C-alpha cells in the first residue's frame, strides 16, 4: 500500500542521512589523524634533540 | 505487495543497526584521539620545559 | 505499486553498498588508530623517564 511505502521510504530517508553524517565524521576522523601524525613527529623530533 | 515490502523493510532494520555499530566505532575513534591529542601536546610541553 | 517497491528496493541496495564502504575505511581509520596509540606510548615512557 501507500502508507507501508511511505513508511519505509522515510526509514530509509532517515538511514540515508545518518549514513552521509557517518560520512562526514570519517572525513574528520582522517583529518584527525593527519594532525596527530604530525604531533606525533614533532614530539619524536624534540625527545631526539635531547 | 506486503510480503515485498516487509521483506525491504526487515532488510532496512539490518543496515540500520550495521550503521549503529559504526556509529559507535567512531565514536571510540573519536574519544581515543581526543586522548592522544591532549597526551601528545602534554608532553610536547613537558619536553620543551626541560 | 511494484514500480515504487523497486525503486525502494534499488535505493536499499545502493545504501547498503555504502554502508558497507564506509566500513571498510572504519576498519583502516582504526588500524591507523592503533599505531598512533602505540608510538604514543613509547614516547610518554621515554618522557617520563626523561
Amino acid at each position: 500500500s501507500q502508507q507501508q511505502i511511505a513508511a519505509l521510504s522515510e526509514s530509509l530517508q532517515a538511514t540515508q542521512q545518518q549514513l552521509q553524517a557517518l560520512q562526514q565524521q570519517c572525513y574528520e576522523l582522517e583529518k584527525t589523524n593527519r594532525l596527530l601524525v604530525s604531533e606525533v613527529m614533532t614530539l619524536q623530533k624534540m625527545v631526539k634533540a635531547q
